[PDB]
């Protein structure tokens, strides 16, 4: 699927995560330290640029996301 960096075109931007079981387009392990990518977590699905199709792992992710509050390298509506 996608790679490490292909998140990084999406700074300052809001993407939509769909979460899935089978097929992702990035294997995804959320981490409370030292992540690949700080991300914000949206309430609305408003102004997302894509769809990217995740999978949720506990080990050898993708990519690792740091969810913040605050100061995200972009947004994200999960669903």
């Amino acid at each position: 699927g996608y790679g490490k960096g292909y998140l990084a075109m999406f700074k300052n931007k809001k993407v939509r995560f769909k979460v899935v079981n089978s097929f992702p387009d990035l294997k995804v392990q959320f981490v409370t330290s030292f992540p690949d990518y700080k991300v914000k977590i949206s309430n609305s699905s408003s102004f997302c640029e894509e769809t990217i199709k995740i999978q949720v792992v506990t080990s050898f992710p993708d990519v690792k996301l740091q969810k913040v509050t605050s100061f995200g390298d972009f947004e994200a509506y999960i669903d």
